[PDB]
């Protein structure tokens, strides 16, 4: 909604329908699935609506941006997808990163994300600082995700379900393990666990608990936890306008 996509050649459409196939069987052999999809989220979630700044336009492969403590380990990431981005050089880094994304949702089971190709690079990466902080709570991601990118309550809790996939590492944020049993298989089950309680092996960040006792986001999580189907729907939904923040005006 609020979407004017732009025209793109057909010799773009077809690298980046190329592309996608590339990046399937890529992410799938390397078992990056969830490193890519923190790749195209940290990418985007450094939109600020109301100077246009930062969101989706390639940056996060500047030295200064894969620098930000944030980014602790997304270098893996951009150095792991090179050698495929190198086969497409007519496709942007912008598009190929927010694919790769798409692509890691849908390999491990997720939801079919909409992709509309066409964002530009943009040459100067955001500030530090716009990415949320996992020891802070509901104020703070309303700060994030509502006042600077422009999303919904709704979109904070599906996006949260993101971690459904991958792990922490205490190396990289100082947090550690996945948060689910099926760590690359895109579920649920983030929901369930958070309601469950702590359970050995397992991960909760603060800012996943701030869900529990919110008055908006526990209904959220509550639905969820229950109707997968409606999870997946949201979840779609949420990671299509966050991978087209400040894109197509919008
Ligand atoms: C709600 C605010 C969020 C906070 C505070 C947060 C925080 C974190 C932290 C601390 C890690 C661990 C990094 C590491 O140590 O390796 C992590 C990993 C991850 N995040 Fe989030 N995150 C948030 C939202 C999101 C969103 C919106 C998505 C995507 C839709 C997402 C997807 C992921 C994935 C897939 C991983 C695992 C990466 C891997 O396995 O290497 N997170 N997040
Ligand atoms: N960050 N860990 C990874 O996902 C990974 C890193 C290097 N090669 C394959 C997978
Ligand atoms: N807020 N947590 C993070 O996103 C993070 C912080 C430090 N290193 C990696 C990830
Ligand atoms: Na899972």
């Amino acid at each position: 909604s609020g979407k004017s996509y732009p025209t793109v050649s057909a010799d773009y459409q077809k690298a980046v329908e190329k592309a996608k196939k590339k990046l399937r069987g890529f992410i799938a052999e390397k078992r990056c699935a969830p490193l890519m999809l923190r790749l195209a989220w940290h990418s985007a979630g450094t939109f600020d609506k109301g100077t246009k700044t930062g969101g989706p336009f390639g940056t996060i492969k500047h030295p200064a941006e894969l620098a930000h403590s944030a980014n602790n380990g997304l270098d893996i990431a951009v150095r792991l997808l090179e050698p495929l981005k190198a086969e497409f050089p007519i496709l942007s880094y912008a598009d190929f990163y927010q694919l790769a994304g798409v692509v890691a949702v849908e390999v491990t089971g997720g939801p079919e994300v909409p992709f509309h190709p066409g964002r530009e690079d943009k040459p100067e990466p955001p500030p530090e600082g716009r990415l949320p902080d996992a020891t802070k709570g509901s104020d703070h991601l309303r700060d994030v995700f509502g006042k600077a990118m422009g999303l919904t309550d709704q979109d904070i809790v599906a996006l949260s379900g993101g971690h459904t996939i991958g792990a922490a590492h205490k190396e990289r944020s100082g947090f550690e393990g996945p948060w689910t049993s099926n760590p690359l298989i895109f579920d649920n089950s983030y929901f369930t666990e958070l309601l469950s309680g702590e359970k050995e092996g397992l991960l909760q960040l603060p800012s996943d608990k701030a869900l529990l006792s919110d008055p908006v986001f526990r209904p959220l999580v509550d639905k969820y936890a229950a109707d997968e189907d409606a999870f997946f729907a949201d979840y779609a939904e949420a990671h299509q306008k966050l991978s087209e923040l400040g894109f197509a005006d919008a």
